[PDB]
């Protein structure tokens, strides 16, 4: 497979204005008739390349003569000598049964559905399947009445008909071009909650979610959520929904999370179905989350949508921005950014250190299906992020605006949103760009001196970025860095030099740098990144007695947060190194005693403690080491919740109890006590073990619920309680015909520290509730293991690899997409001790070897064998 390159866009040489699309449907064998307006831009002699894959061409017109001057090659239908304005017809034979890699047409149990982007329209009809090419869709759906009473396309209505033999068919109409990437069919029969929205100027939206029958009691706060995301879309970024219907379908056959094809959104069901016993305070806020993301789209990517897929970053960054800033408007604004910097620290920067590094506008793709990923996204998001914090609200929303006013109607660049939000605020952005061209993440390394005699305090700032595997070139970016800076007493001194007030927000734009300021009338201590003000590792010399300074005292939350990772991260190292030399556990007692001060302060945010009391995971650990020890980050991040489990035990129960609430809401308030009764119960639970056991089953028991008694659940396996086998059993006998119930249930397994872990996983193929033809099981129970249990997927034995390895040589040929995330872990193998990437090496090599092996898989493989 050949890789494309971003340098080598050109304009397509034909464009197609129209499309009229016919489908007579049938899970076996699908005839698509599609008759496009086209129009030559480029010279004469140059042929129209339209794309296509795994399609039986049935005839080719040319303003309705049959052609002869085509021929058919690899992924493609190459069509000689045309006039420069045609009408194109094109009929071929699709089946969406056969279709295992879930992209083009295919069927979800018993309905029928599309997934296009990156490029699955090209697996439905032969088109120019690029997003720079726009066209006004009129679709028209021929089936069988009982099996798909319901024909869904985007748009409205304008056609609707019965056939004889039980068929009928219904015709759609988009009235915005769009790319064919945001085309969506879904034909089956559906539960269907309707509702209505009002926008802001009078617009009045049906708002219609199919579900499987008998899902409807699970539909409302999905429903909610949209009414929601339409609401603040309008109060924040004074956008309004620009349709007549908001369709959203719920299959639960889906490798991605949700998708935003315009007015007819295909959702995984795992974004969409929660009720108060089956879902928890996480799965309400991600279902929230995500309805959100696919809404904003509709501007953010439908509107203005990407010229290229090196673009990808444009409408996905800004989409990731704009579901934060929804959560962090209507929740916890200080639990998103935690959570959203977790995933930053523990999850993007291994990918910005691995083989398939890339900057968040990439120029070199084999295939495009394996960029969907926490660079382009979660760091995406941070550029967009960082923009808005050299802007202010004020002047970003004035780019904002100029961007849709230049752009509306059009497939644009990165450049271009960049070059807006510098129109727009006349802020500066030039060097800024290369936060889109430079991939790896900046070391910031701060030093600092006070010098009492002129009340001076000197800041020395450098940067540097690693080379990483696909760029050995590195230059300086444009960090803005946010600080503040703390008197004896926790009163924030003001910053100032020569005279005026400074911006606390610092623009550190070369490799090293000093910042001076003036009346310091008092050694500060420092919170420096505030609020992770740029996605970049940060060395300074703290002493712990700093950080506890700024647990008790920093003005922002996050900073309370980040100021007890760093000291929890001296203290990981510490212990990672002694569990090499099969040293126990130490931590000193001034340590204890900062956790300690944070479950009794009365004054902090229960939402801020909850998460000061959750441990890093076992990936944010693993990125404080050049070389991950992954047995040895798995039993220190035991011992050391064993450790605070008995040094805390009273505080823990106090707070346990003080904060159990015997209503369920989903509200904000009612989600921070509970996540932080929870947090307690997780400790309590690696404490002395009989009350443990009594605390655990007596919560999975008499909770009302899923939040509590998953909460429970997950602490009688991490902690392997006695109950822990009767309670498994219970949710299996419980739950076992709901799956995405039981996906909860595979993590747990999957994620046991068990001795027989592996085994407990193998013999779960064969359970009830798992199929290998299902995604979110894939995900649920393989996917956590490799992912989520490196100490297992680490086994000395080489054990979890092969696994590994049998897994992925299926779902390399049934779904190569899902493969492609599963095999991440085994890339990361330069991580780890030669031993282990000897035998990680001899795994990816067995599947570089594979007969038929995808692209998706070779791409990977190719970089981490390199
Ligand atoms: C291969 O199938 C898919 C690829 C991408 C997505 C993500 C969706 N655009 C989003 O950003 O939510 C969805 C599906
Ligand atoms: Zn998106």
């Amino acid at each position: 497979p050949q890789a494309k390159y971003r340098h080598d866009y050109r304009a397509p040489d034909y464009q197609i204005t129209d499309i009229d699309l016919t489908f007579d449907l049938d899970a076996q064998k699908t005839v698509v008739t599609a008759v496009s307006q086209a129009v030559r831009h480029g010279a004469s002699d140059a042929p129209l390349r339209l794309n296509g894959e795994d399609l039986k061409l049935v005839s080719v017109h040319i303003n309705d003569e049959p052609w002869t001057a085509w021929k058919e090659e690899e992924g493609a239908l190459v069509i000689s000598n045309l006039p420069e304005r045609f009408t194109l017809k094109i009929i071929n034979e699709i089946s969406p049964a056969a279709n295992t890699a879930l992209e083009g047409l295919y069927q979800s149990g018993d309905a029928l559905c599309t997934q296009c982007e990156a490029e699955g329209f090209r697996h439905i009809t032969y088109y120019l399947d690029r997003p720079d090419v726009l066209a006004r869709f009129t679709t028209k759906i021929i089936a069988d009445k009982i099996k798909y009473p319901f024909l869904l396309s985007n748009g409205n209505r304008v056609a609707q008909g019965e056939l004889e033999n039980g068929r009928h068919w219904v015709q759609w109409q988009d009235p915005f071009p769009k790319p064919c990437y945001l085309f969506a069919l879904v034909a089956g029969d559906f539960d269907v909650l309707r509702d209505t929205f009002t926008t802001r100027s009078g617009r009045e939206v049906a708002l219609e979610l199919y579900v499987d029958r008998g899902n409807l009691d699970r539909a409302p706060w999905a429903m909610t959520s949209l009414k929601n995301s339409m609401k603040w879309d309008e109060e924040r970024f004074g956008l309004e929904y620009d349709l007549d219907i908001y369709m959203i379908v719920a299959v639960d056959f889906f490798n991605m999370g949700a998708m935003e094809n315009k007015g007819l959104n295909i959702f995984n069901s795992k974004y969409v179905l929660a009720r108060t016993d089956t879902a928890t305070d996480k799965d309400y806020l991600d279902i929230e989350r995500v309805i959100g993301h696919e809404y904003f789209h509709n501007w953010t990517g439908n509107r203005v949508t990407c010229r290229d897929w090196f673009q990808l970053s444009l409408k996905e960054g800004l989409t990731v921005f704009r579901d934060q800033e929804f959560s962090s408007d209507l929740g916890s604004r200080a639990v998103n950014r935690i959570n959203n910097v977790r995933t930053m620290r523990g999850l993007q920067f291994a990918e910005d250190a691995s083989p398939m590094a890339h900057p968040i506008r990439p120029d070199m793709v084999i295939e495009m299906n394996n960029f969907y990923t926490l660079t382009v996204y979660e760091k995406g998001a941070e550029v967009i992020r960082m923009i808005h914090t050299l802007l202010g609200e004020e002047n970003f929303q004035k780019g904002m605006q100029l961007y849709f006013e230049r752009h509306d109607g059009s497939a644009a660049t990165c450049d271009d949103f960049v070059q807006a939000m510098e129109d727009a605020s006349n802020v500066d952005l030039s060097h800024f760009r290369r936060w889109y061209s430079q991939s790896g993440t900046p070391i910031v390394t701060v030093k600092d001196d006070y010098n009492p005699e002129t009340e001076q305090y000197t800041l020395t700032i450098s940067q540097r970025t690693p080379a990483t595997p696909d760029q050995a070139e590195k230059q300086p970016l444009h960090i803005p860095f946010a600080i503040e800076l703390y008197d004896n007493e926790g009163k924030v001194i003001p910053l100032q030099k020569g005279g005026h007030p400074v911006n606390s927000v610092l623009n550190v734009t070369q490799a090293e740098q000093t910042f001076v300021f003036d009346n310091v009338y008092f050694q500060p201590v420092p919170a420096l990144l505030c609020e992770f003000s740029a996605p970049v590792k940060l060395e300074y010399k703290w002493s712990d007695q700093q950080l506890t300074f700024l647990m008790r005292h920093a003005r922002n939350d996050f900073s309370r947060w980040d100021a007890a990772q760093s000291l929890l991260a001296t203290y990981i190292k510490l212990n990672v190194a002694r569990h090499q030399q099969g040293q126990p556990l130490s931590l000193p007692v001034h340590v204890a005693d900062a956790f300690r001060a944070v479950l009794l302060d009365e004054k902090i945010d229960p939402a801020l403690a909850a998460e000061i009391l959750t441990l890093p995971s076992v990936n944010e650990m693993a990125e404080l080491f050049d070389i991950i020890d992954p047995i040895a980050i798995a039993e220190v991040r035991e011992a050391l919740t064993r450790t605070l489990a008995t040094e805390l035990a009273d505080e823990l129960l106090a707070i346990y109890n003080a904060n159990y609430q015997s209503e369920y809401r989903v509200e904000h308030e009612d989600i921070a006590k509970r996540t932080l009764r929870n947090a307690c119960l997780r400790f309590l639970a690696f404490g002395e073990t009989h009350l443990a056991d009594v605390l655990v089953s007596k919560q999975f028991h008499e909770a009302n619920n899923m939040t509590d008694a998953l909460a429970a659940l997950s602490a009688a396996v991490a902690a392997q309680l006695p109950c822990r086998d009767a309670l498994m059993q219970e949710y299996d006998d419980k739950w076992h015909q709901n799956g995405l119930v039981m996906d909860k249930w595979f993590i747990l397994q999957a994620t046991s520290p068990a001795a027989n872990v592996l085994e407990t996983v193998r013999g779960l193929l064969q359970h009830r509730s798992f199929t290998m033809s299902n995604p979110n099981r894939i995900r649920s129970l393989i996917g956590a293991f490799a992912g989520s249990n490196p100490a297992a997927f680490h086994a000395e034995d080489g054990s979890g690899y092969l696994f590994l390895v049998e897994m992925l040589t299926d779902l390399n040929s049934r779904n190569p997409q899902v493969a492609s995330r599963l095999i991440e872990p085994l890339i990361r193998l330069k991580r780890y001790d030669a031993k282990r990437q000897e035998k990680m090496r001899a795994a990816l090599e067995q599947l570089k070897g594979l007969e038929n092996l995808s692209g998706d898989l070779y791409e990977k493989i190719t970089k981490a064998l390199a």
